[PDB]
């Protein structure tokens, strides 16, 4: 539907949700994307708190308007981890997401049929990890020790990407 309820598994895509609180209201706005093309899309805006899911993956993740505000991972199998960290970027439809777009993107398929822009976003990202990584930037590691950092090579490290933690398991 047009909102996803508490307590519901739901889908994009790769992704799986199932919303622990918080309610989104969509605003359509016209998004600089990093090529340079404004492209009109669905702007979620509110505190929003979610179960994720991105296959052996789960989380946690926290957003609010056009920012990934917290993401709390259990470890396994890496590209399961690296897959959640990027569909997490996108649905939260982060300022650094957008700006990670360098290479064409269609909205309209060959036919000229309708295209998903979040959906297209997502699928320009599973393919091209690196031009997301590129924008989203580092920050120290939980000081606890059973939380680590992680990098975008889905190594444990003493920085970590930003609001991105990892509990074992
Ligand atoms: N934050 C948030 N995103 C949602 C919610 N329900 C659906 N979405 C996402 O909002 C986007 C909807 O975009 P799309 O399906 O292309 O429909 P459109 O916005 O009507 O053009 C998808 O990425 C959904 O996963 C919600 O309750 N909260």
């Amino acid at each position: 539907g047009s909102h996803m309820k508490i307590r519901q598994r739901q889908r994009f895509g790769r992704l799986e949700l199932k919303r622990i609180s918080g309610r989104g209201f969509k605003n359509d706005e016209e998004i600089l994307i990093g090529n340079g093309t404004i492209q009109k899309i669905g702007i979620w805006d509110g505190e929003e708190e979610f179960h994720v899911r991105c296959g052996e993956c789960r989380g946690i993740l926290k957003k609010s308007k056009m920012k990934l505000e917290k993401l709390l991972i259990n470890s396994a199998k890496k590209e399961d981890m690296r897959d959640l960290i990027i569909l997490c970027m996108v649905f939260s439809q982060d300022t650094r997401m957008f700006q990670g777009v360098r290479g064409e993107i269609n909205f309209l398929n060959r036919a000229g049929q309708l295209l998903s822009p979040m959906y297209q976003l997502q699928r320009y990202f599973l393919n091209r990890s690196s031009d997301l990584f590129d924008q989203w930037g580092y920050e120290e590691s939980p000081k606890a020790s059973e939380l680590h950092g992680i990098n975008e090579s889905m190594n444990a490290s003493d920085y970590t990407l930003k609001g991105v933690v990892v509990t074992k398991n």
